[PDB]
């Protein structure tokens, strides 16, 4: 489980046990006909895979490109994380656990996670820090509706990290009869391979799709990433193609300010949730508050395989501001009539950043704004326009 | 054309009549032209979605011994059908040279359908919704609002959906050289209940060549909620007299004897609406009334005219459900697949409790998710005693 020097399972001892069963159950499903059957089934008509890759015409014209959007955001419950959630909850069912747990900042994992609790009929407890059950209310009336417990989590900074670290301690206080489910590549082995492993369904089929569109490779993929798990998946199939491919992280209020989510720009090694990774961390090693608008980009770490692709050099790494990404969220649903998730939002950003005149664009658009309404709306910037 | 039966027309002011023949001219045009089409079914495929899958709901068909299967009509781009026909009907105004869309919308799931096909094609877009409608579904006004369309609450009768098209045909005659009105439903003057159903029958099409891949034959029943009844006749038309029993599900609000439904099939009167002679809920003076619906995109007095042609020459059955039944279905849908579906495609979900399916293959129209009714649902006075 290590991405060079990254990675590795940095736990407590109690769970180590947690995760060779895991690690073991994993290898089984690796060759099991009947996992993938199921697995794949679900995805086309529980989940509607494949997702389109979308020619957004209006865009193009605007930057002189040619820009497509992969869209995820047509996904059942309206992100990339229901490819990992279906796909770990599935698991846990086959090894017998009852229940599941985790954390989530926008809601989507929670509510991704809910559903396919409730498609399998699993008990579910969803940790979300308080603050974004105020700015994500939405996917909180979702998971209610699903029949998932949604619990508040008031310490820290009230917001992913402390969610995760709730969802951690439940993982722990209940091995016997729960499945903790992370949402993002970030989490001691083999967590940052399995989720990274449902989520390349998304490069391997945007892979398919562009030559029928350009009869070529694109010159640029773009995603957003915090965690990392929808850029590793749309990445994968590309690293060391020649494909420029660019992750986005969120700069917040300025990368100078101290007031952004930008781990691989501004972070330091160290250790957050199982994974040897970069973590925004003062000069003692205490981890740091992030700050961001989207509440999915909201983390202070990232996952280390995008830790070491940023050191290799297989992929570029830059970030966006709050401004440029809300700019971005009410270009999209003017132009091309999709409301973007504010995570999402930072990618199409950035298409302002590169020059691509005349190039092939891909952007994953990882999810839709729904959950992010209100919240924009009524945000001062935009409120001032 | 016009008619089905002794159903539909053109019934409208007569400033209308010359709007209606360009429009007519310009769709009889479109209706055999490549380059329309292509463009349509490549926007359909990647803009929208299409096609949708047809999901076999494991957890339903143990419940009542059948084999159910949901047409996800839910997975499309806003959320619901009404998004193939409002592409459809705003590419054919860009094509006839208009430069404003104007409609009324009641769920929101149409007009947000149709400011999304407004703003991809640069057009200005009006959309009337009823003030109440306005509260109870409040989510697709803030999405109508990011794709730059106007929302204009409107106030007077019941404000709701009839009360909307009420100011958005006002709207329209008003702006006749400019803007093109778009219906949401099969209900209107002649050609849009043929367009509209036109556009929506790529639901029934796909379906009947994804269920023989399921099941090897053609279902038993297909289910499908019913106001206007765009929804329904897109995914029955293919099967007309094809054996397969038709069941519409039309909304039963408190009761079909308390006077607070829309159940224009089963309690209206013939009259005239919105351009079409059809089942309409009136008083014995031909004064047309108030609807009423838990579910805002049912909540309509009138029905569209192939589906009164359908009732009467007994090629679709037709029956209602109420507020109380379409709620439980919404949760039990929540619970058990884990799908959140219209409070509208929650009436066709309800009905499965209601007809003999074991050993059956029911088909039913899942036609739009529910995110739009959470508030309302977790709200109700009957979800809060559950
Ligand atoms: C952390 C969460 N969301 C992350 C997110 C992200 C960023 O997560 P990854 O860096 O793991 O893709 C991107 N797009 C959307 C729509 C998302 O919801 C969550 O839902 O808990
Ligand atoms: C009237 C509206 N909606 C109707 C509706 C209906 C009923 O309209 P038809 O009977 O035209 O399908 C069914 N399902 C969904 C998701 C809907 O939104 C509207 O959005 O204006
Ligand atoms: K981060
Ligand atoms: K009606």
């Amino acid at each position: 489980g290590n991405f060079g020097p990254y990675g590795g399972q940095n736990v407590p001892e109690i769970l180590m046990g947690a995760l060779e069963e895991l690690e073991a159950a994993y290898e089984g499903i690796m060759k099991d006909e009947s996992f993938w059957k199921e697995y794949n089934d679900l995805l086309r008509d529980y989940a509607g895979r494949p997702t389109p890759l979308y020619f957004a015409r209006r865009l193009s014209e605007k930057y002189g490109a040619r820009v497509y959007l992969k869209r995820e955001d047509l996904l059942h419950t309206g992100a990339h994380k229901i490819n990992n959630a279906i796909g770990q909850v599935l698991l846990a069912k086959l090894m017998g656990k009852t229940r599941i747990t985790a954390g989530t900042g926008a809601g989507q994992h929670g509510v991704a996670t809910a559903t396919a609790a409730a498609l399998f009929g699993m008990e579910c407890v969803i940790y979300m820090g308080e603050e974004d059950t105020i700015r994500q209310k939405l996917n909180v009336e979702r998971m209610k509706l699903l029949g998932a417990k949604v619990v508040p989590v008031k310490s820290g900074s009230r917001t992913l990290k402390d969610a995760i670290d709730e969802a951690l301690r439940d993982w722990i206080t209940n091995l016997q009869t729960t499945y903790y489910v992370p949402g993002s590549v970030v989490g001691p082995h083999p967590y940052p391979i399995i989720v990274r492993n449902f989520q390349k369904v998304i490069g391997e089929e945007t892979k398919k799709q562009i030559p029928e569109k350009e009869g070529r490779l694109p010159d640029y993929i773009v995603a957003c990433v915090s965690g990392g798990s929808n850029a590793a998946g749309i990445f994968y199939p590309f690293i060391d193609s020649g494909v420029k491919l660019i992750g986005v992280e969120a700069g917040g209020e300025g990368l100078e300010t101290g007031k952004h989510a930008a781990s691989l720009l501004k972070g330091k090694i160290g250790y957050l949730h199982g994974s040897k990774t970069f973590v925004l961390q003062d000069d003692w090693g205490q981890v740091q508050a992030s700050h961001s608008v989207s509440a999915g980009l909201d983390y202070p770490g990232v996952g280390p395989e995008h830790a070491y692709w940023r050191e290799t050099g297989k992929v570029l790494y830059d970030a966006v501001t709050d401004e440029e990404a809300l700019d971005a969220f009410i270009e999209l649903s003017r132009l091309e009539g999709i409301i973007p998730a504010l995570e999402s939002s930072h990618a199409l950003a950035y298409l302002k950043k590169i020059n691509i005149k005349g190039k092939v664009v891909v952007v994953n658009l990882s999810g839709r704004g729904d959950k992010d309404l209100e919240s924009v709306l009524n945000h001062p910037y935009v409120r001032e326009r």
